[PDB]
């Protein structure tokens, strides 16, 4: 049904076709999934008329099921074969949508097969992927359920002495155990390192007294979860305990505001104001949230620049944070789904400050 | 030195400039490494005139040290700022090289900043990276020794009943313990799965009478190792025991032929002929090898179509293999450097058939 909706939407927006290399969008529209495609040209070509063909390396004739295809064997010019395909479908010229993540070398090669006008596929597909259907929500529900479970397990561990990279690897192995895989490289940021929202787990040793930001996500049948919890080891510096309660308040506040009809930026503003009123406005160095589904980061964005009007089915995160250089940081993130016109938490893990 | 040789090459070869997104090429040239850049425009613009600038999101500010950079903040149009940069370096039009792995959406945006003709960066940079300098060989040397340590370690584990996926995981973890990380996902193909060169480790349990292909690699300061060894658990089918002797002699032959001044395909022909004369010509479905360095796969390619004239400093693999359906397969792979006009094994793990 999706591929057909996409096709109708293609015409409604004036595009003649689309070229979609493997990845989340391809999967979304067809269920097709190729293992490590790398350099080998693999492309779903779609016409606004209704026809479509998937060009792929002979090596994938098994995974493609019976999806209309045309294979190319090594020694052949994938680009020439694509050109023929573009002709049969009648799109060897015109405005063509291009998968956002496709390799530049493939696009360069595609540029020689005809005279086209290009635009990123996301500019149009986001309209469909932003509103999750019932099954997609169920899948995200389980991914979030697993993220909750992983958190519970982490708390039974003895963190002291562990190095960030080490804790992150344990989290990662657990996620790979409980799910289809990590949604992204887990992030463990301890002590003063928690002050960097984009910290990359390293050699720092976790010690008593350290605040720790735990950020990770699982994947279930392709759908992602993305959670973040901040815990403390022993007694935390008093300045960080105060900060925590503030972020907690901001996150719950932003969540309650979630309603069908409000702009994404208003949700961000609702968490933003709580943090400003407490005097930490300058330390909240990022958007309040981002959407998720087949990817960790997708529409709609929950920042001061989010223009999307929330609607039932949309899924995104709420994770305001406060980062103080030389001291640390705190972030509390939940995956939220707009349901029955109201915000509903997909992740249930403990929100109160936990001191191991 | 590298960047200046690249700039010199840009001019000699006819190009006006290059735009390089994060990845191995950006690293080779500048030592710059950006963790999970995702969708944030990060580009190194380089003019043939010697001028260069690095546009990166403000979050990588400290990681880029003293490199000439212009940073942008979430909420701005980094494409607008790239335009200004192309303006001052004098490359808002002309023949530009594009990082092969750059996202299509970035390229598409770049396309709106001027009239260009593009060509993949690798077509030119491959001329530099193919010739490894002393330190690069040193790094790969450590990477290869770590691949050998891993082999020795594998021989002490009890493999009976262990699933392929499980052994692959252990190899992965040991490699991550001993080095900077895996070069690619370890491969374990047991029994008849050893017949498929592209086999992906599954749930099949390793049992006696099984031959097992072990294919994995390590990373050391960015440089890769890629080794392959085939072992046997208990007593194997006599056919396989001889198929192994052919591969061994074949592998050693191609290694002996490695000399400065010979065409790549000739090293391949050498291993290839030893196998044909033994009668298994049709069960050797791939190139004898490929070059490696910052990436697992790079120039020169050691196959029937290999046109490169081997010179000192080149690093590639010699890994011929025999794959017979319903029976199994065997591959022995070493990483080789052309040193003093002769071939030299970087990987030295035991090549004789070992039975556990
Ligand atoms: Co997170
Ligand atoms: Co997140
Ligand atoms: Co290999
Ligand atoms: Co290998």
């Amino acid at each position: 049904m999706r591929l057909e909706k996409f096709i109708h939407l293609l015409g409604e927006r004036g595009f003649d076709g689309a070229l979609i290399s493997p990845g989340t969008n391809l999967y979304y529209l067809t269920g097709l999934r190729l293992h490590e495609v790398g350099e080998r040209l693999a492309i779903l070509a779609v016409s606004a008329e209704g026809d479509y063909r998937f060009l792929a390396p002979s090596l994938y004739e098994n995974v493609v099921n019976n999806f209309p295809a045309t294979f190319w064997h090594d020694g052949e010019n994938p680009y020439a074969k694509l050109r023929e395909i573009l002709e049969e479908l009648g799109i060897s010229k015109g405005r063509i949508l291009i998968e956002d993540t496709m390799r530049a070398d493939w696009l360069i090669g595609i540029m020689k097969l005809g005279k086209f006008t290009f635009q990123p596929l996301s500019s149009l597909i986001k309209e469909l992927r932003m509103i999750k259907d019932k099954e997609e929500v169920k899948m995200m529900e389980h991914a979030s359920r697993i993220a909750d479970k992983v958190f519970e397990e982490i708390l039974t561990w003895d963190l002291i002495g562990m190095k960030e990279r080490e804790l992150a690897l344990k989290i990662e192995l657990l996620i790979r155990e409980l799910s289809d895989g990590i949604a992204f490289e887990p992030i463990v940021a301890s002590g003063e390192n928690a002050a960097n929202p984009h910290h990359e787990p390293g050699e720092r040793k976790i010690r008593k007294g350290d605040i720790i930001i735990l950020d990770y996500g699982a994947r279930w049948k392709g759908y992602c979860s993305d959670i973040t919890r901040t815990i403390g080891l022993g007694e935390l510096d008093e300045r960080l305990v105060k900060i925590y309660e503030v972020v907690k308040d901001a996150q719950e506040s932003a969540f309650k505001a979630v309603r069908e009809g409000i702009k994404a930026k208003d949700v961000d503003s609702r968490a933003r104001e709580v943090i400003s009123k407490a005097g930490y406005g300058e330390y909240f160095i990022h958007r309040t949230g981002h959407g998720l589904g087949l990817d960790v980061h997708e529409e709609p964005y929950i920042g001061p620049d989010g223009e999307v009007i929330l609607k039932n089915g949309m899924t995104f995160t709420i994770e305001p944070g406060i980062y103080v250089p030389g001291l640390g940081g705190v972030r509390i993130e939940d995956d939220i789904v707009v349901d029955e016109g109201k915000g509903r938490r997909l992740t249930k893990a403990e929100r109160e400050l936990i001191i191991l």
